[PDB]
């Protein structure tokens, strides 16, 4: 049990998905002592800005959540990818080393495994392939990340442990469309479907922001809503994992409590992939929301898998505990109150 | 592309390849260089590299600064991926940043699987895991190799990465357990004739050294007498190795003809790195003996009884340089140089 009530915990990129799940479980926990600063505050590319803080700071354990993520918005960013990502790694590790940081959690993509890798994806198939190509440099930076932390925990006996996640969600998602990811894409189309199989038109026009309900009818079946049908746009068998926010934080924690490099070690891959075990196909994630909205219509559908293997993090004594069907049902009613 | 007067970094200039470039630049006129010791660019500082770009802004850079992973340092296993990236990212992107027209940087074969089919194709690049003593300089290495092309894809820039297993040159680095094959081989069978011909004077003078008998058991450990050479290892292991003239050389020739729009040209926008090399490979019997013959050491090769590494160079060849020095010739010119 590592951290103390009163221990300094920094926690980089706190405003984050994870950062903020990781503030808010610390603080309800009684972790008393949390330094958070922001991108305006500090640059976390700046090497000098980064050097002084943990001089000045001192922290005594780091959750490394900061990043440049990459996704299908932003795949053109190839460069920044892996410089940003890089920078920030490198700064924060190596400055948390030259100040005697006694742990540090950071977090790797499953794009750091190979496109081809059988399912479900072991901590050994790193480097056993080639990587997916829009994410390629991206998960290139996260291969070095975590060769990062092992090599300063051989080389320095540091205590820099890397989890690695394919697809963080959470009760608090945005619901923009074409700007949302695929479980808070999927409740918004299913709730409007919804809304036009009861004729709730005055519900439509409040949701949507709208004042004309021709307008709005179009607007809906250009994202494949309809009173009678939803429109998955692909052929349903794309497959797909979640791990709640709730539950990165409490495996995040649970690590810097309780898994340490001792416990892990020609010694390699000792990252650790975290998640609930378990992916659904785009039909049968839809056929949940569905389920969970109530909407009393079809789908219909228009046209790489990664499941983490969470075997080495069960042995060391760690397992989810939001189901997604949950998870959904929490998100949803989070959706009714906004 | 590249004029007498452009204005030319040689990051890591002291070194071998550094070296090698900077007289090379010099003898075909390109003589307006600028040249940075340690102590006056740290470029692992971010800071102080940002600066010098802004300040210089250099038209054409060759990275050849690095801390390299050998058998007696493997143990900086965190420096060698810290220390490496940062000097990667600093230069790499403050060029990017202060409108850098080309650069140039170096991979190793450390780069490529430990168990990939010889001769190392382009391609192979994470078809399988690396080497351990050298996994996190690999690491770097692949970083600095993607680092290149992802700006080239994102930004537009003309960043181009060869790669090379041993390097080799007339100015070397001649330290002993420096992993430096080619270099320290010379200086062994040197050493060896030194002692063949009693020379107890050039012996301390070559070691920097005061007493015999401990130059001595110096040299015995390093397998080196009077009687022999002698080699841990079958003498099957194979080693391929380039001169830092013909390191000059494809670095000179890749600014000036081979540009990122090349290496897509009919080809995938991955694995747009050059692997550079003689495309030969040879035994370290082969080498020893060639080193013997030189050095004209009468005494014995012996082996006492490290996986053989061969770049493909095909895709350097139909971009239109190959090499000149033969490496028989090219230890011959070392030699030379090292007598002086
Ligand atoms: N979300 C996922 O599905 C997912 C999947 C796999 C892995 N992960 C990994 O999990 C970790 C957490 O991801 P996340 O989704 O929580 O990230 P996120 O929501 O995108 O948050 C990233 C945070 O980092 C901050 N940041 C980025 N660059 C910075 C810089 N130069 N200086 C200071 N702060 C900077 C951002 O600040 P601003 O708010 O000011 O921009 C933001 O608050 C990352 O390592 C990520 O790669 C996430
Ligand atoms: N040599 C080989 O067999 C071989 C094989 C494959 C690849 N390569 C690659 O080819 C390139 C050239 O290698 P090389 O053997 O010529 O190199 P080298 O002889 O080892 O020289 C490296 C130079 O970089 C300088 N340097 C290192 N860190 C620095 C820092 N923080 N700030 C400023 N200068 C710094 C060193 O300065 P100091 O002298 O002050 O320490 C040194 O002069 C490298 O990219 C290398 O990895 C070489
Ligand atoms: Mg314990
Ligand atoms: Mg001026
Ligand atoms: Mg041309």
């Amino acid at each position: 049990g590592h951290m103390q009530t009163n221990s300094k915990i920094y926690i980089a990129g706190h405003k984050g998905t994870a950062g903020t799940a990781l503030v808010e479980n610390l603080q309800k926990r009684g972790f008393n002592n949390l330094v958070l600063k922001t991108r305006q505050e500090l640059d976390l590319v700046n090497q000098q800005a980064v050097a002084k803080f943990f001089k000045e700071e001192k922290p005594e354990y780091v959750f490394l959540t900061a990043v440049l993520p990459c996704g299908a918005a932003n795949v053109a960013q190839r460069a920044d990818f892996i410089y940003e990502n890089l920078m920030i790694q490198n700064n924060v590790i190596h400055n948390s080393f030259l100040n005697n940081v006694k742990k540090l959690v950071f977090f790797g993509s499953g794009y750091m495994y190979p496109e081809n890798a059988k399912n479900p994806l072991k901590e050994e198939y790193l480097f056993q392939g080639d990587l997916e190509y829009g994410a390629y440099s991206f998960g290139a930076a996260k291969i070095a990340g975590a060769i990062m932390c092992e090599s300063y925990n051989i080389q320095y006996g540091t205590n820099f442990i890397t989890l690695v996640l394919n697809n963080l969600y959470g009760t608090k998602a945005n619901f923009d469309f074409g700007k949302s990811r695929v479980l808070p894409a999927l409740l918004r189309k299913f709730h409007l479907a919804k809304l036009l199989s009861e004729g709730n038109i005055t519900q439509i026009l409040q949701d949507l922001k709208m004042n004309n309900f021709e307008e709005a009818k179009e607007y809906l079946h250009n994202f494949g809503i309809s009173k009678k049908s939803v429109e998955i746009w692909g052929t349903g068998k794309v497959r797909r994992e979640f791990i709640h926010s709730d539950d990165l934080a409490d495996v995040a924690i649970y690590t810097m409590q309780n898994i340490d490099f001792k416990d892990l070690i020609k010694s390699k891959n000792t990252h650790i992939n975290i998640g609930t075990g378990i992916d659904y196909s785009i039909k049968e994630v839809a056929l949940m929301v569905k389920n969970i909205v109530g909407f009393s219509g079809e789908l219909v559908f228009n046209t790489m898998d990664r499941l983490m293997d969470c075997s080495k993090i069960h042995s060391l004594g760690w397992k989810h505990k939001i189901e997604l069907k949950d998870g959904i049902k929490m998100m949803y009613e989070w959706y009714k109150t906004q």
